[PDB]
């Protein structure tokens, strides 16, 4: 599957592509403002995901640091990012469906829709400015608004027991993002697209 990312911010960001304990294709690259990188996505990948990074400094082996969604110092990321990290999530060739979401679970960094090439279903957005009105609690002093299993580490914002309720912060992620995942049992905003759809995740979309 291809998945052309669309850097529309203003600002450079680096890309990042992983499942997790893999690279996706070359697991991130730098994306200036209006750049374009087309990956490639090996059908039956389950639980892939795709970000944003921002404000990184890499040296000429690939090794640094982003202030946001971070994945262990690598250029290339062959692990998830450190939060806060909006996510585009997706598992294809699943029975012969792809899923698609975006969520906030691990937190707001750049705004993103993700959307199919081909055709068959819709696309999902958050692009409304969280990290502007994020709440004060949540704000990560690095950049971006983090989510609150990330800050306070409860059984009720991590979802430990799988028990947990909405709360005040799901609920301002769930409020600017409808669309997207605010907590781990949210009500599901999943797409269900054709088995080897195409997609596009474009940074910054409005």
């Amino acid at each position: 599957a291809t998945f052309e990312i669309v850097n529309r911010c203003s600002y450079t960001v680096w890309a990042a592509a992983s499942k997790g304990d893999a690279a996706l294709d070359a697991g991130g690259r730098q994306l200036n403002s209006g750049e374009s990188w087309t990956i490639n996505v090996e059908p039956g990948t389950n639980g892939g995901k795709i970000w944003a990074r921002t404000d990184c400094y890499f040296d000429d082996s690939g090794s640094g640091i982003c202030k946001t969604g971070d994945c262990g110092g690598l250029l290339r990321c062959k692990r998830f990012g450190r939060p806060p990290t909006t996510l585009a999530e997706f598992s294809l060739n699943q029975y012969g469906k792809d899923y698609i979401d975006i969520s906030n679970i691990k937190g707001f960094n750049v705004p993103m829709n993700f959307s199919p090439t081909t055709r068959g279903c819709r696309g999902v957005r958050c692009a409304a400015d969280i990290v502007g009105q994020c709440p004060a609690k949540l704000k990560a002093p690095g950049g971006g608004c983090n989510d609150a299993c990330t800050v306070f580490q409860t059984s009720e914002y991590c979802c430990t027991t799988g028990k947990c309720g909405p709360t005040e912060y799901s609920r301002f992620f769930k409020r600017l993002c409808p669309d997207a995942f605010s907590y781990v049992l949210d009500k599901p905003t999943t797409v269900t697209c054709p088995g080897s759809s195409n997609y596009r995740v474009t940074f910054c979309p409005t």
